């Protein structure tokens, strides 16, 4: 493309900007601009970025001094083998008796957030008042954060998502927990991976400290627009909020396609270690690879009526959550977030409508997570 045309910025809140579905050719990949010019690929078929993601040739470096930038991190920013020893260690906090211990909590959270909304109301900022808290809290309960500091750790984490200062005051917390930490274990993931790194076996402080910071930054502002930009596209699609009122299984299906149909982190970002032959292209050494998330998603080989919203679609294999090396760790934390949070404001306040035009919700742009600055809404019945 011979001026820089990517990202471009959503209009419609759950809808790729059309710039991107004409960008889509008959091909499963096609080429881009970024803001200085760099040349990019796009992979906009579902099933080759599913293959791309799996392979060992797209790099995660972000340290190689060329990779892209659209415009330093443990996990999501390095490739093998920092990045299979640093994720084998804390996979074991992300397991299902962890996740269960988790629901509870957020339960517990979710009725009170939704009891003081109807408090002051209505409307309310659904943004500011309800997602905004949640996946703090999450993040406070899997990192076993002193009960105490919630409250502390929330508000840093809401001045976070300009903001550096917040930041750096979770950094200085951080580290000083996790000394705390080490000198009287407690029960969390800092405490599971401060003894996964002593087996192994110098405590290496800096780096649990950024891996807590990474788990931070990857899991607030993605659900708090997961869960704002998912209830957006639920008030748009009234015709099934009853989907969320019916059993369990009917409600994680809700959460499975909003994650396809809205795709809040609309791409993911690499480079090619070695020429790739896809797609009737060689993709060579060197070169941007940008995986877009939302064409994927929207891709028709793979979800028949892209486009459409449907609670009751098989959506098992979408990449909301990305795919292979770096698919998200977090996922399952995600989802309860999701269904806890959605199921709970439906079943709570199931004519909930926006305060405002559609097209009035201010939304973020087009390099960021995508959904609403803040989100208007009002109802006039509550159970
Ligand atoms: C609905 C909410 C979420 C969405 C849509 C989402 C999406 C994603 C995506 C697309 C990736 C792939 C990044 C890549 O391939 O470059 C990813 C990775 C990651 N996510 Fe999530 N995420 C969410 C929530 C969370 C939460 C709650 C956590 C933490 C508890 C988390 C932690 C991570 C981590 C650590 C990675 C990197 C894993 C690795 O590099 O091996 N995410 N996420």
């Amino acid at each position: 493309s011979p001026a820089p045309s990517f990202p471009q910025d959503r209009t419609c809140p759950y809808q790729p900007p059309k710039a991107y579905e004409e960008r889509r050719g008959e091909s499963p990949l096609t080429q881009v601009t970024l803001f200085d010019g760099r040349p990019a690929w796009l992979i906009t078929g579902h099933a080759e970025g599913r293959a791309l993601l799996v392979d060992p040739r797209l790099s995660s470096d972000w340290g190689h001094p060329d990779f892209p930038v659209v415009v330093a991190f443990p996990l999501i920013g390095v490739d093998d083998p920092v990045h299979a020893r640093q994720r084998r260690m804390l996979i074991p906090s992300f397991g299902v008796k962890r996740m269960n211990a988790i629901r509870p909590r957020l339960q517990s959270l979710v009725d009170r957030l939704l009891d003081d909304m109807l408090a002051k109301g209505p409307g309310a900022d659904l943004v500011s008042a309800f997602a905004l808290p949640v996946p703090s809290v999450a993040i406070c309960e899997l990192l076993g954060v002193p009960y105490g500091d919630h409250d502390f750790f929330e508000e840093c984490s809401r001045n976070f998502v300009e903001a550096d200062a917040a930041f750096g005051e979770l950094y200085t917390y951080l580290h000083g927990l996790v000394g705390r930490k080490q000198a009287e274990p407690e029960d969390g993931l800092l405490d599971e991976l401060i003894a996964r790194q002593l087996e192994e076996g110098d405590l290496d402080h800096d780096e649990v400290v950024m891996i807590a910071l990474v788990l931070l930054v990857a899991g607030h502002e993605t659900t708090v627009n997961a869960i704002a930009l998912g209830a957006l596209t639920l008030i748009q699609h009234p015709e099934q909020i009853d989907v969320l009122l019916r059993d369990p299984g009917a409600v994680s299906g809700v959460v499975e396609e909003l994650l396809r149909f809205t795709s809040v982190s609309d791409h993911i970002v690499r480079m090619a270690k070695e020429d790739i032959e896809v797609g009737g292209a060689t993709i060579k050494a060197g070169d941007a690879v940008l995986v877009s998330i939302t064409l994927m998603n929207r891709d028709a080989k793979a979800y028949e009526n892209p486009d459409i919203f449907d609670a009751r679609r098989n959506a098992r294999h979408h990449v909301g959550f990305g795919h292979g090396i770096h698919q998200c760790l977090g996922q399952n934390l995600a989802r309860a977030e999701l269904e806890i949070a959605l199921g709970g404001l439906f079943a709570r306040i199931p004519g909930l409508r926006l305060a405002v035009p559609l097209d009035e919700v201010p939304i973020k742009a087009g390099h960021d997570a995508q959904g609403p600055i803040e989100l208007p809404v009002v109802w006039h019945h509550h159970h």
